């Protein structure tokens, strides 16, 4: 399948996309300001992520960090992204389906569209000011929006133990985003498109 990933964002972003043990297509690349990369990902892929990293420093190599989103020191990510990170996430040719959805439960960097480039379902898409808004104890110090989990480790937050309800934290997120998931167990915000679908991810997209 096809992955047009596209920065309409005025600054750069380091583009990422893993399924948690291994890149996809190359992992990550530099899109400086209207930059477009389109990766190829392959059917049956379960628990795919796309993100965007911010303030990132690469050296010949590769090897570096990003202040959002750093995925153990790698340009060309092959596990995912240390939060605050908005994401893009999906499951595709399941049993004759894809799902998609983005998730504010690792935090929020960059506002995002994640819309289908083939006919039969919508796209998603988190575009309010999070960062400029987020909650004083919520924020980060590099960047962005952290989730309650990240700054509390509690079970309620982290629903550790698979029962936990909203908070006022995973509310705030939820206010901004209805679209997106606000905490572990929010009622699924998921889309079911054809299985092999095509999708473009933009980030700023109201930009």
């Amino acid at each position: 399948a096809t992955f047009e990933i596209v920065n309409r964002c005025s600054y750069t972003v380091w583009a990422a996309a893993s399924k948690g043990d291994a890149a996809l297509d190359a992992g990550g690349r530099q899109l400086n300001s209207g930059e477009s990369w389109t990766i190829n990902v392959e059917p049956g892929t379960k628990g795919g992520k796309i993100w965007a990293r911010t303030d990132c420093y690469f050296d010949d190599s590769g090897s570096g960090i990003c202040k959002t989103g750093d995925c153990g020191g790698l340009l060309r990510c092959k596990r995912f992204g240390r939060p605050p990170t908005t994401l893009a996430e999906f499951s595709l040719n399941q049993y004759g389906k894809d799902y998609i959805d983005i998730s504010n439960i690792k935090g929020f960097n960059v506002p995002m569209d994640f819309s289908p480039t083939t006919r039969g379902c919508r796209g998603v898409r988190c575009a309010a000011d999070i960062v400029g808004q987020c909650p004083a104890k919520l924020k980060a110090p590099g960047g962005g929006c952290n989730d309650a989990c990240t700054v509390f480790q509690t079970s309620e937050y982290c629903c550790t133990t698979g029962k936990c309800g909203p908070t006022e934290y995973s509310r705030f997120f939820k206010r901004l985003c209805p679209d997106a998931f606000s905490y572990v167990l929010d009622k699924p915000t998921t889309v079911t498109c054809p299985g092999s679908s095509n999708y473009r991810v933009t980030f700023c997209p109201t930009a």
